[PDB]
């Protein structure tokens, strides 16, 4: 089968991936990351956590593509909810992603826009449709929406309101847009899957600490169900 | 000699590099970038502009290392001044770089800090010392200081004051910390050289437009003088 890269940002997001897949992994260090290489259902899987934020995740995704030759990238992890219908533990796939902290307004560019790029980065319609079909068959809600990514943990009503008003984002995290961006630049199909850990508000830190483990597991289990169909 | 990667962020920052080196270049596309491969003074040189910002520059630096096998990376371009003694056209090398827009304060981390990383990223003491020796011999001032990098063009007194107070930064740009970070992760020596284009204040946009071409040339000419000693 096709070689699949599987990414999280934090070790906690990939621990359930390694456990749920349950196969033997070889650990390969490169560029400050540890890549776990295994075989699952006749497919090579490469699993890593990037470390937090846009630079870390850009580097790790580029390494996955250039050094390991992955043919698709599936990102699994947690996110903050920006919409009332995404509750703790709920899943979404990002149809589009934006770097919400990019600001070239001094040159009259829209927020999120960089010359020679675009505000919104697309993911794989095929992988997103597969996710939705699995969610429907398993009787779980799966939102499809915009994810905003930046290098700040969002924990205020004011910043939430900006993300909703400026980008119509449904969730916020720190890595999805960079992962999807790298994949687009190399022509590699990408899916970004997140489970809600908090509401990105004043109490988000406490909610994140409480729900990281469960939400990371919810996303990882769903990612595995996608790989089972690939 | 050793294979050298030479990076700018904007096409305008590498146009003088290609012209000043004056050799034949082969254009090689990869990952949305165009790499210009030439031979200069018995050294292979790979020149590219990354496009603006942290994600673009992280990707291009990773490609330079993984796909082209560069053994050192020299970054050349322009920057906004945060200190009175760095005037338009003046040069500095970054002794350390910080991602000034990283904010994990919700988890009680210092600004700029990411777990499993550090606030300040180091560059090559050898390359920085070479730069200083060349500047002294050529009778030009060369500051050695902290450069702050983020995904916003800085154009306000308030943000300048934050960068100086929080990080003691001397200049601000959008790519240096990410380039230096990637190089550190792969063990590749890095030097980040910038020429001042503006004062990062309310009028920075107009100053940048006026001085981009000259400042980019000043940095490129100095970078070439470093390569002449390598
Ligand atoms: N409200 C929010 N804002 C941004 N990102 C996230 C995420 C997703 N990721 C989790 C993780 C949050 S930053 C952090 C720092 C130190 C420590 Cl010890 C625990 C967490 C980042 O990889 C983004 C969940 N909620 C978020
Ligand atoms: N005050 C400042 N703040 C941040 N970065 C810089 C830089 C360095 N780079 C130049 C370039 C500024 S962003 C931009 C966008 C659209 C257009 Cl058409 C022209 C410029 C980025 O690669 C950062 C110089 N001054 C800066
Ligand atoms: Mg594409
Ligand atoms: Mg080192």
């Amino acid at each position: 089968g096709q070689k699949i890269g599987i990414l999280g940002a934090m070790r906690e997001e990939i621990t359930p991936i390694l456990e749920l897949f349950g196969v033997d992994f070889e650990e390969i260090p490169l560029g400050g990351n540890v890549f776990h290489k295994g075989v699952y259902h006749n497919k090579e899987i490469i699993v890593a956590y990037s470390k937090i934020g846009k630079v870390h995740s850009t580097l790790t995704t580029t390494s996955m593509i250039l050094a390991f030759g992955v043919q698709k990238v599936l990102f699994s992890g947690v996110a903050g909810s920006l919409v009332k219908d995404l509750k703790i533990n709920d899943l979404l796939v990002a149809t589009q992603l934006v770097q919400h902290d990019v600001d070239l307004s001094a040159f009259d560019h829209p927020l999120g826009f960089i010359p020679e790029s675009a505000i919104f980065i697309e993911t794989s319609g095929s992988l997103n449709a597969l996710a939705k079909k699995i969610a429907n068959e398993q009787h779980i809600a799966l939102k499809e929406g915009v994810i905003a990514s930046g290098d700040q943990f969002v924990h205020s009503k004011e910043r939430k309101e900006f993300l909703v008003s400026e980008f119509k984002a449904s969730a916020v995290e720190m890595e999805g847009a960079s992962v999807a961006f790298v994949c687009q630049k190399f022509g590699v199909p990408c899916c970004v899957l997140r489970s809600i850990s908090d509401n990105a508000d004043e109490k988000a830190g406490m909610s994140f600490d409480e729900f990281l483990e469960k939400s990371a597991h919810t996303s990882a289990k769903f990612l595995k169900s996608m790989v089972d169909e690939l």
